[PDB]
């Protein structure tokens, strides 16, 4: 799996750089980057509201359906729609996976992580991904599974801005010229940023929340530049969201506007400062650090697990999918019949019980003047179970069994649906999974505390999530941005710390376990300890030689150094040897194709190769080597690679450090990386492959 | 002004990467690392609460004195009570900026922003320093100037971080030895960013806002580890804040503690996204970034003014700021008898008028029934105007007369009191500016509009900061937590965007305009697109030759390097000529000063310089040339140079365009960047004052 191209060429045939353009191209291009930027927003709020307001109207009729034949005490009836509903949603939901697009599976975000890093991971960014995308999601979470459209709105966001960038899909472009500036690796990469801020925006409601997750976790080069579209492209998320949930008030588009603007609001608990609330807070802390340490600990077995299971064929899958749809609507049915009613309390204010779709001490089984407190928060869309468990002013709410029954429910659920065929997601789970341990403290703790057990569920939450993802800054403004609650924000981060430094001492992150587990090559940011004491010329000591052209070369080379070898650039010397640069395998083919041979060994001028080649045609990668046949007679032509190579790479001496060399390497982009000698000009070539730990360790292994 | 020395040496003597200690060691730095940024965050919080404290009962105890012969119907001796004590704290706080530390004038971030850069900013961050900006913060804000503890507060935070990470002041270190880790310069840099978020997070009461305030404004080199430390000093500094305003709660000191906890709390006014709101938020946006770029270009000329009266003595800087504090005091006093008294509004629902120290509807000369719009504003602390422009359910409350009469007068006051002797600020200003033209045009709509007229303030002053500061996430995550309102936060940075890209047409940032009118060698992030048609070998085409020292180099060659020249680091060959690096001006002057002479030419072992040095010795800048004497018969010995050397440079080869050097050289840290030949192997060394395109453009003038 290949890397991308971020390092400039400073030529100016390439026209790379856009400032050196014409005044009225630099216009155009000022113009279509915050075009894209504004169209990436409008496009994600859109599409998110489209996924809410059919997952709302799915949702909603199916527990509707449930609850007419739940009020005329007709359980198993309710049973098998549940079930049959679920089933089929779930069916729909990863029959268009498996057979379409089998790449849509799970969140996202592992990967868009890896693509902002440089790996070029394939068929990610498609259409018909997108389109799938967007259709298991509303058929997987509107079956009640344990998943989430947290994550698939970043892939979701990320597919938009790559579907903007090249006009269109993969084999239906626009030919509008305008576009052409967007050919490169780096306006993809801005791009793909702002799609993954814009979806992490509509999938939470909160701009900032998202800017910052594209800033901690998702990207790795930032810019200021950057940071001033993500933004816009975020502003524009939260305002085309909050108006068609303003349009669909009062129920003009069905359900799906009898809800709100922020989403688990929260601010009404004025939580105060007691010095006896130190121990549970930290007790908060510890345990969801514990708790995220064994999860991903679990998860990482349950998904080497289920990497067997996805090879037998593309029948199992749809096998697993529909076992974990048939065992999660079981369960979610008939989990709630063990524990028994509590009556109500009139202290509480709330009107309780209450019959429909919506949350608030909901009944089912219980007869008048009742409520079942499981019910409240299983036999609903996970939506609304998470507002039943940060609900302010409840005490004693939810009992300590039907918790203990919840959470022992839901960290098995967590578990075996993450990893499933359909369109996965693991913000949602971790929160519900979070939500049941805090308040189940603050169901232990009673009367010997100040804060509500809302706000303790509020905490298990985001302990959980930072023990289990490794996230700071993000989740603390996501927090504030779905619980509104800004006199949170302090002890809400002191139980983010304690979490993250807890589970750091156990486990890694989940991001780089699935990124582990995917074989994806992700370059660390700091270098190791051992790393100093190695130098790159010990490294190309281990290797196999480089294959370098000449200047002038002869077709019989290029079309040897093409067939035989794998690599994607190759140095260019002279044979008194002069080292020019590199030169990519994707300009080697493109003057095999164009038909540009010499008869002598003439140097050209520039002028040859303006009229030869264009700027926009030097950035089209739609070429392969299978296609192209050239005649033997013509193999002994000679083609000029003066005026395409990269004639000023990035180089270092071979007695750098490899950990200085790795941090050149990660700090400015940089694909290829030569090495020229101390006083043959280059006597190596440094890529991804050769940078990363477990290569090097595996060479030399007396280093740890 | 010299630079930092970020660039690690990886030789075992040293010790510098952290990792390769021992497990004791690596504890206790693991420990310090987080001790120290909890500490910063404590100490800020209570020197930031011990401001507020101070400048609360001040300010308190001069207006109730004031209208104490107000209520009397004596205006002159209010007049002369006003203008003697903001005469006596503003000579007390400039006097001691002038005549003990004339650096802590002006805010601190400017300076801040240069230090995290690598510029070594000399005397910023000492213990003098730091107290008088403290005091001359409590003398200067307590007189009703036109300043703020906004800015002088990321000073202080500055300070505290700098005197904990070496142990106390300048001359009174503790000796204790688990303090030798933070001898670096990438550990006083971590530190000073610490220090710099938690004074923005104690100025301003928001975590979050001050962690994006020192990512996007005030550091340059961000690093995920340092968001994690960042982020819990912060957490600790408004947690001290807090508790402290909650501990002061009913009066038990003095004053201070009848304000809340959030300080501009406007969220109860619920803003709707009306369609005919769209053209007076772009007006807003507009009139703020001319009215920024006006502002920055007219506060450019007042502070070129005010560079020729600083230096014509220490008496003139007093007379100036005396001057200044008197036109402020006499404006304060003498415009209110301007604007007429209007009668009060039932349908307000606050009480009019008021009599005290705090603003709601104040009145001074009207008669009993009445309440003057022009005394709501002047004739109060800063920190009470601006909440009386941020009213919430106030409809024209202010008039357009009395409104064009604050902003003319704050905008002047905004030009003449920023870079006078005292510890000043520009956020206050800035923000009083904006929210007069805010409420301008908040009373200008009147009933064709649906946003409250004290939103359009907060609008006028985000506006204007954006449009005079160039920020935009900082911004809108203060002005979230500043104000509390979550539904404002998508269209206060839609105005913030217009503002920052109507102000760029024009002007630079004021942070980039000081930093030009001090001089400082700030190095600016992308490189200009002329830069990559020019090479490094034709930089050093054009400058002095390189010099270097072999590595058993002769005292006499490096005394007379040491004397004739100014240069701080010296590459290192062996005349044959094989490079071993760089040797900073640092270490021979301490091989110097430590006698460790040699007999012949041999080059040592290790041991021998293990048995010379230790690894703190290495790193104590404490020495200078002097001092130390050398025999003239011991100027015939030798100093093996070779086990001090950064063996390990960061090298270029003489082809590099200047914009791919200026683009490794910003991004890796690198005091120093060697540049080798193609194919004397060093051919010259570029510095920061080389990459900077206005000392380019000076020798190449047919660039550009
Ligand atoms: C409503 C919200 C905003 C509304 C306004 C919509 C436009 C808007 O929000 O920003 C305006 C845009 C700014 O462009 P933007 O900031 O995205 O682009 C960066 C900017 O040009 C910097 O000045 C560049 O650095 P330098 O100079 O090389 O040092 C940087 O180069 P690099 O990072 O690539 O190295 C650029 O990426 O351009 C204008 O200011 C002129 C107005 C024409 C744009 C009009 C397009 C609609
Ligand atoms: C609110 C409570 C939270 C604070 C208290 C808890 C302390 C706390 O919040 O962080 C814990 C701390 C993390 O240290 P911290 O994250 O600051 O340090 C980074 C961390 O060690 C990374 O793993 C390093 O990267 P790598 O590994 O090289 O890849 C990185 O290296 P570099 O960036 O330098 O290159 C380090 O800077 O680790 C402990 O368990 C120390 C014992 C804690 C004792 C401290 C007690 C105060
Ligand atoms: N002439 C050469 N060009 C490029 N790589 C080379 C060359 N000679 C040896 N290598 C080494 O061969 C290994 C495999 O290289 P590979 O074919 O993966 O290059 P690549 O596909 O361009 O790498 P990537 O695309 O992941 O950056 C690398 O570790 C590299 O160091
Ligand atoms: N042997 C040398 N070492 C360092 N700089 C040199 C040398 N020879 C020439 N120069 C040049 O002289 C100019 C002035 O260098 P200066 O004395 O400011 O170095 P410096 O003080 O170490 O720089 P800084 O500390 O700002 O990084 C620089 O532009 C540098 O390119
Ligand atoms: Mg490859
Ligand atoms: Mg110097």
């Amino acid at each position: 799996i290949e890397s991308l191209d971020y390092e400039i060429n400073e030529n100016d045939l390439f026209k790379h750089d856009w400032r050196s353009r014409s005044k009225a191209q630099v216009f155009q291009y000022i113009f279509l980057k915050w075009t894209l930027a504004c169209l990436v927003g409008l496009f994600t709020g859109l599409i998110a509201t489209l996924i809410n307001l059919a997952v709302e109207n799915i949702a909603g009729y199916k527990l509707l359906a449930v609850g007419y034949y739940i009020a005329q005490d007709r359980f198993w009836t309710g049973l098998m729609v549940f079930t049959g509903a679920n089933l089929g949603l779930t069916l729909v939901a990863t029959v268009l996976v498996v057979y379409f697009a089998p790449t849509a599976a799970g969140p996202g975000i592992p990967e868009i992580k890896a693509y902002l890093n440089g790996i070029d991971t394939p068929n990610m960014f498609g259409f018909t991904t997108m389109m799938v995308k967007i259709v298991g999601s509303i058929g997987a979470v509107a079956a009640g599974l344990d998943l989430g459209k947290e994550g698939p709105l970043v892939h979701i966001g990320s597919c938009i801005a790559s579907l903007l960038g090249q006009g269109g899909p993969d084999n239906h472009r626009i030919k509008w010229r305008w576009l052409r500036y967007f050919n490169n690796d780096r306006d993809r990469r801005d791009l793909i940023t702002c799609g993954s801020a814009s979806g992490v925006c509509a999938a939470f409601r909160s701009p900032v929340g998202g800017v910052l997750f594209a800033l901690e976790e998702v990207a790795t080069w930032w810019r200021s530049a950057l940071l001033w579209r993500t933004f816009f492209s975020t502003a524009v998320v939260v305002v085309v969201l909050r108006a068609f949930i303003e349009i669909c008030n009062s129920g003009k588009c069905g359900l799906f506007g009898s809800g709100g603007l922020i989403m688990f609001d929260v601010s009404h608990v004025e939580v105060r400062y007691h010095a006896a609330d130190i121990i549970p807070v930290t007790l908060i802390g510890v345990f969801g650090g514990i708790l995220g340490s064994l999860y991903n600990h679990l998860l990482h077995k349950v998904l080497r697990l289920y990497n067997l299971i996805n090879q037998k064929g593309k029948i199992h899958k749809v096998l697993l999918s529909l076992g974990v749809s048939l065992f999660t609507s079981v369960c979610l049915f008939g989990l709630p019949f063990l524990a028994e009613c509590k009556p109500c309390d009139p202290s509480i204010d709330e009107i309780c019980p209450t019959n429909g779709r919506s949350g608030n001490f909901k009944q089912f089984n219980c007869p008048n003047g009742y409520y079942n407190d499981l019910s409240t928060l299983l036999l609903t869309t996970n939506d609304d179970a998470v507002r039943n468990i940060f609900s302010s002013n409840t005490p004693n709410e939810f009992g300590m069994v039907s918790l203990w029954i919840f959470f022992g429910l839901y960290c098995i659920l967590g578990l075996i649906t993450f990893g499933i065929a359909t369109p996965s997601g693991l913000f949602l789970p971790i929160i519900l999974m979070g939500s049941a341990y805090g308040r189940m403290l603050g169901t232990a703790m009673g009367s010997y505390t100040n804060i509500d057990q809302g706000l303790y569920a509020v905490l298990g939450a985001a302990s959980l999530m930072a023990g289990s993802m490794r996230m700071t800054v993000s989740l603390c403004v996501i927090f504030l941005e779905l619980t509104n609650n800004l006199l949170l924000l302090p002890i809400t981060m002191f139980v983010l710390l304690i979490a993250k430094t807890v589970g750091d001492s156990f486990n890694l992150s989940i991001y780089e376990i699935i990124l582990h587990l995917k074989g994806l090559p992700f370059l660390e940011a700091n270098p190791e300890p051992w790393m100093r004491n190695l130098t790159v010329g010990e490294l190309n000591d281990a290797k196999p030689p480089v294959v370098t052209l000449n200047g002038v070369e002869k077709v019989a080379n290029i079309v040897d150094v093409l067939r035989n070898t794998t690599h994607n650039a190759f140095p260019v010397l002279d044979g008194g040897t002069e080292l020019h640069g590199l030169i990519l395998r994707a300009h080697l083919v493109k003057v095999l194709k164009k038909r540009w041979f010499l008869n002598e060994k003439r140097r050209t001028e520039e002028w040859e190769v303006r009229e030869k080649f264009t700027p926009v045609e030097l950035a089209e990668r739609e070429d392969n080597f299978d296609d192209v046949a050239i005649t033997s007679s013509e193999m002994q032509l000679y083609v000029d690679l003066h005026p395409l190579t990269n004639t000023t790479p990035y180089t270092v001496v071979q007695s750098m450090s490899v950990a200085k060399a790795l941090v050149l390497f990660r700090s400015v982009g940089l694909r290829h990386l030569l090495v020229v000698p101390k006083i043959s000009p280059v006597i190596g070539i440094l890529t991804r492959q050769d940078l990363r730990a477990y290569n090097i360790l595996q060479a030399f292994p007396h280093l740890d």
